[PDB]
């Protein structure tokens, strides 16, 4: 892989302060611990501080935006569920080349007996569509299943 696009890190950025309330440039346990329960996550105290330390290497009590970084590079790696994420992508994309297209999305749709227009498919894809080429690419389709 590259190094992230000026873009990502910008995505990234305002990621950070989504996690940081304070907006002081630091997410302690406490925010995280407040993510989790807003996510219905009730983990002990305990696995909220490892959670920091498993970052917190340098040891000033904080996840600073590198680490935030870092928090990402580590959901970067291969994981269980993927595997499912992966053979859901493969459905709609059909001919494999990487990118769901409005075209192939529909085809799944027309013979769902879904009766919608090409404008109320784009309006589906455009919550997903971060780049504007009118398709899903891999990391979108990601986002595209975060959300409903
Ligand atoms: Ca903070
Ligand atoms: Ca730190
Ligand atoms: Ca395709
Ligand atoms: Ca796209």
């Amino acid at each position: 892989a590259d190094q992230l696009t000026e873009e990502q890190i910008a995505e990234f950025k305002e990621a950070f302060s989504l996690f940081d309330k304070d907006g002081d440039g630091t997410i302690t346990t406490k925010e995280l611990g407040t993510v989790m329960r807003s996510l219905g996550q009730n983990p002990t105290e305990a696995e909220l501080q490892d959670m920091i330390i498993e970052v917190d290497a340098d040891g000033n009590g904080t996840i600073d935006f590198p680490e935030f970084l870092t928090m990402m590079a580590r959901k970067m790696k291969d994981t269980d569920s993927e595997e499912e994420i992966r053979e859901a992508f493969r459905v709609f994309d059909k001919d494999g080349n990487g990118y769901i297209s409005a075209a192939e999305l529909r085809h799944v749709m027309t013979n769902l007996g879904e009766k919608l227009t090409d404008e109320e498919v784009d309006e589906m894809i455009r919550e997903a569509d971060i780049d504007g080429d009118g398709q899903v690419n891999y990391e979108e389709f990601v986002q595209m299943m975060t959300a409903k």
